[PDB]
């Protein structure tokens, strides 16, 4: 038993639910929040923004000693920060972005990373303005990632046609 609640079950393991990431880490502060990241940890905007404005530009100020350290990531990997005010940690994953012409199929890769996770709060990899199919994300979710994954979804239109479309 976990405290998430409002979700409606997709699987054995994957739970959704009409909500933006950041209220729901506040309310649950989760174990693992899963940041929708870019190569560079520059939390600019979407779901990254959103977490790093929460924090108070803390997450920021931690990713950038992270990659004056470690470099950049790959598309498609990960690495586990601080979730600061928000969660004990936040995955911080790179999911392809179509906008900067990056391959689709790393989507697969990215989500694999959450398997090393039990449970995590997610947003939908890829989606928004990284440009890929929103319905092919939660499909590679889905026949990807076996722990237990909670997605907060924000926008309310795109949750009723996630809903209606899954197989
Ligand atoms: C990768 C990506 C970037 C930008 C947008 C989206 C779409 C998703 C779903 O609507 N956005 C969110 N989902 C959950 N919590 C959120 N908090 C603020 C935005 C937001 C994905």
């Amino acid at each position: 038993v976990n405290s998430f609640s409002g979700y409606l079950k997709l699987t054995d393991n994957v739970y959704i639910k009409n909500a933006d990431i950041v209220e729901e880490a506040k309310k649950v502060k989760p174990t693992v929040v899963v940041n929708a990241a870019n190569v560079y940890l520059k939390h600019g905007g979407g779901v990254a923004g959103a977490l790093n404005k929460a924090t108070n530009n803390a997450m920021q100020v931690e990713s950038d000693d992270y990659i004056a350290t470690n470099g950049p990531l790959k598309v498609g990997g990960s690495c586990v920060l601080s979730g600061h005010n928000l969660a004990k940690h936040c995955l911080h994953v790179v999911g392809p972005n179509v906008n900067k012409g990056e391959d689709i199929q790393l989507l697969k890769s990215a989500y694999e990373n959450f398997n090393q996770h039990e449970v995590l709060l997610a947003p939908l990899l890829s989606a928004g303005i990284f440009g890929a199919d929103p319905i092919h994300s939660l499909r590679v979710c889905v026949d990807t990632v076996r722990t237990n994954v909670y997605l907060a979804v924000f926008d309310k239109n795109l949750y009723d046609k996630l809903v209606s479309s899954f197989l």
